[PDB]
């Protein structure tokens, strides 16, 4: 069995190996990358996502989200307070302001310590989930706006034609902006490219151990757990590495830098934070190996998780017994 300790693997594809996306995902899996839940892919030196980032300041962040925390430093939830619209240029200025800028630090490890110590005492503002792409149309390799769609994958594998579309999203971050512990919708893969700026630290639980994380989370968030049998789908709960280690939960951590891709694998729980002003792009995707995960994915039916249009068909076809209850939670 490859990668039996479920370590995060890092890949350096050549330009030739960078041509066929599906083939390279399958290669990484052949080497056990998926056992970690997360892999890093460093693009060949010849590749670029686009020529420059000099002309992105006029992008609009229609609903910046202030991430307000409640709890204790290692175990907290966050809610998102909507803020007035602002451009990327306005948001970058804000991120670099004395109130929000990254503090002086020695290295990533020092910064990680400061994050876990101090995050709850601040409310950083995140430009998340903005539909769009920063890949140049002429970038032919690993262009996250030109991937094969999940609808087409389900059709190829299962023969059923469904409605829905699959497009990427931009994330503009700042120091302490936080992504809560989650798996993807329908336990899909995700791919994330850090276009520019400061790093993103990730934490991940191996898919084979995901239920250990869920059990801890039910313990640590007992009201939320009573509210919903899949409350991590709400994407609001944070647990620190110290707390995970205290409770024996297997996990790994890595920092993504600008110019690097990360792939999350089906049912790989992940969480993390940004080091300073940055811009990432991400999208969900599927492969044939995902289908069995999609069929087994938990679902939130309490009303909180509310998701895209395109999840309807996935539920309806892969999880017909759950469909009626899930759809009630959508409505
Ligand atoms: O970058 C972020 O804020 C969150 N990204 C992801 O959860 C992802 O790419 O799957
Ligand atoms: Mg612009
Ligand atoms: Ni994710
Ligand atoms: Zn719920």
């Amino acid at each position: 069995a490859q990668n039996p300790n479920c370590n995060i693997m890092i890949f350096h594809p050549t330009k030739e190996e960078f041509n066929d996306f599906d083939k390279y995902i399958a290669y990484m899996e052949s080497q056990g990358a998926h056992r970690a839940g997360l892999a890093k892919i460093i693009p060949p030196k010849e590749w670029k996502a686009r020529e420059t980032y000099d002309n992105i300041s006029e992008i609009l962040i229609a609903t910046p989200l202030q991430q307000v925390a409640s709890g204790r430093a290692g175990v907290f939830t966050q809610y998102h307070k909507k803020k007035k619209a602002m451009t990327v240029g306005e948001y970058r200025h804000l991120a670099n302001s004395k109130k929000y800028q990254t503090p002086p630090h020695q290295n990533f490890e020092d910064l990680e310590r400061k994050y876990w110590k101090n995050r709850i005492y601040n409310s950083p503002i995140y430009g998340a989930d903005i539909s769009g792409s920063l890949f140049d149309e002429n970038t032919k390799q690993w262009n996250l706006g030109h991937l094969g769609t999940i609808q087409d994958l389900l059709e190829k594998e299962c023969g059923v034609v469904i409605e829905g579309v699959n497009t990427p999203y931009l994330y503009f971050g700042m120091w302490k902006t936080t992504f809560a512990w989650h798996t993807e919708d329908m336990d899909l893969y995700s791919i994330n490219y850090l276009h520019l700026g400061e790093p993103k630290t990730w934490y991940v639980v191996p898919p084979e151990h995901g239920q250990r994380l869920e059990r801890l989370a039910r313990e640590l968030f007992p009201g939320s757990s009573r509210g919903c049998g899949a409350f991590l789908r709400h994407k609001v709960a944070l647990i620190s590495p110290t707390v995970l280690k205290e409770n024996g939960i297997p996990f790994n951590r890595i920092t993504q830098e600008a110019g690097e891709f990360m792939v999350t694998f089906p049912y790989g729980y992940h969480a993390g934070f940004n080091h300073g002003f940055n811009c990432a792009e991400a999208i969900n995707f599927a492969t044939p190996r995902w289908i069995d995960y999609g069929k087994m994915a938990s679902q939130c039916s309490c009303g909180e998780a509310r998701v895209t249009f395109s999840m309807d068909a996935f539920v309806r076809i892969l999880q017909p017994e759950r469909y009626d209850l899930w759809k009630r939670g959508q409505d």
